[PDB]
């Protein structure tokens, strides 16, 4: 995927995810960022981790070089929160992450890859259409219909488990990134 795109990665870092699976989410995300043409004139990356609260791990406003992002990604500490505050994470995207004041490029399309393995603990609202969310529902505990609603028009990328996530999802994520749509 090589394009002007403001990509958000939203990783659930809840206790229900656990550090191991979150590290797999990180590794998936790293792989995606690695595959993506991340650069100042191309793909911009914001990284959010959420559980109880949302951490902007990397805002769009910070240096948009693959190296800087990937290194901050490696530095992302699993928060292990007791909630899956997906709605809050989504609100961060709409009301923070994708604000021009936070480094969002107004003319760049907005794409969110939200890795979640659990139902939202909180109220979820489908984001304004200008923020495209591709929910990555990982594991059997993903609330798929919730993800479908959050995701619309994007079909959730359903991954059987977090072990498979870094293996299978990057391809799907980058396909989605490049084409603007999910497969079939
Ligand atoms: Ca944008």
């Amino acid at each position: 995927c090589s394009m002007v795109l403001d990509v958000a990665f939203v990783l659930e870092g809840s206790d229900k995810i656990g550090e191991a699976d979150f590290n797999r989410s990180k590794e998936f995300m790293e792989e995606v960022i690695q595959r993506m043409d991340v650069g100042q004139d191309s793909i911009h990356v914001t990284v959010l981790q959420y559980s109880y609260m949302v951490t902007v791990e990397y805002p769009f406003s910070e240096a948009q070089s693959k190296g800087d992002i990937l290194q901050r990604v490696r530095e992302i500490r699993y928060q292990g929160g007791n909630r899956t505050n997906t709605g809050l994470a989504l609100r961060y995207l709409s009301d923070h992450s994708f604000l021009v004041s936070q480094g969002d490029r107004e003319q760049a399309p907005n794409l969110v890859y939200m890795v979640t393995g659990n139902p939202a603990s909180d109220e979820i609202k489908r984001l304004p259409g200008d923020i495209q969310v591709v929910p990555i529902g990982v594991g059997p505990n993903a609330n798929v219909q919730e993800l479908e609603r959050i995701g619309w028009p994007n079909a959730p990328i359903l991954i059987q488990d977090f072990e498979t996530l870094p293996r299978e999802a990057p391809d799907l994520v980058l396909q989605r990134c490049s084409s603007g749509e999910g497969l079939e």
